[PDB]
């Protein structure tokens, strides 16, 4: 007989993009499941025997090497930041994004973005380092979400930032272009609106936003003690993984107990 929706959901959990198994077949659920379980077990065994690296960790290392080689300083700043920093990004209690914030005490929250820390490092380092100032951070960010198709509550952001000389739209696009061609991820850059900062570039993979990027200066800068030209962009690592490995849902690329490198751990 026909597969139930529940059964199809179960098989899809075990389906990988690589597979070429037709669900319109002359075989019962039990055999389709057993076959997929066997394949997925073999996938994990191959990883265990050979590379043993997590995709999210490996991607971070690859991105890190890319930016370190291009002259960007690697930053590791607090994940737990003051709620005040979020107000200073121009996000009042009444506004929309403030509901998305995971608060910890009355004082602190889980960073929804690394910008505050990047701006602070830029300002401080400008007193020590030659122009231009080039920095990047990769790490966890957190936002309460209703969507679970392209949106995680716990995700990993790459943010790079340059300040001083060379901070042009052209150079921003070149870094982005070299970065994504290096990772082997297809994209197009479009100039669209996003009132978290102002006018932006959007880096799209079809209908999926990989990044929102900014060419400063912007009026917010003075709140962070920045008074120089700057360029910057943020990318979600899980989105890059989702695109690179052709995962149907972003949860397959996330920190998870249910998936390892996009392979179900519920076998
Ligand atoms: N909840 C999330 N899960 C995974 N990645 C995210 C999430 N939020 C933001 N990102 C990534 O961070 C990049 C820049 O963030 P930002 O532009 O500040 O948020 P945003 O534009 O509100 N994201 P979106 O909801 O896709 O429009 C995005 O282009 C994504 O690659
Ligand atoms: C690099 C820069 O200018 N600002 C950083 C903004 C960080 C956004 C954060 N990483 C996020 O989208 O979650």
């Amino acid at each position: 007989p026909a597969l139930t929706k529940s059964q199809t959901d179960r098989l899809e959990v075990l389906l990988n993009p690589k597979d070429e198994i037709s669900l319109n077949s002359g075989k019962p659920f039990r055999e389709l499941e057993s076959e997929l379980l066997s394949r997925r077990k073999k996938d994990l065994q191959q990883i265990y025997a050979e590379e043993r690296e997590n995709y999210l960790g490996k991607l971070e290392r690859e991105i890190t090497r890319f930016f370190v080689d291009r002259g960007f300083l690697e930053i590791k700043s607090p994940i737990l930041i003051p709620l005040e920093y979020i107000e200073r990004m121009g996000i009042d209690n009444d506004t929309e994004l403030s509901k998305q914030i995971f608060r910890v005490d009355k004082n602190f929250c889980l960073r929804p973005m690394v910008a505050p820390n990047i701006f602070n490092y830029a300002r401080k380092l400008d007193r020590a380092l030659p122009d231009p100032i080039k920095i990047f951070e990769i790490g966890p960010c957190y936002r309460k979400e209703s969507d679970g198709k392209e949106h995680l509550e716990e995700f990993t952001m790459l943010n790079f930032f340059q300040m001083g000389s060379g901070c042009t739209r052209e150079n921003l696009e070149s870094i982005i272009t070299d970065f994504l061609n290096h990772l082997g991820i297809d994209f197009k850059i479009v100039g669209d609106s996003c009132s978290v900062y102002g006018d932006t570039l959007d880096v799209m993979h079809g209908d999926l936003e990989l990044s929102s990027a900014v060419v400063g200066p912007i009026p917010l800068d003075r709140e962070w003690g920045i008074d120089k030209p700057w360029i910057g962009a943020g990318f979600g690592l899980e989105r890059l993984l989702k695109v690179k490995h052709d995962f149907k849902n972003i949860k397959r690329a996330a920190r998870s107990e249910s998936y390892y490198n996009g392979i179900s751990t519920n076998l």
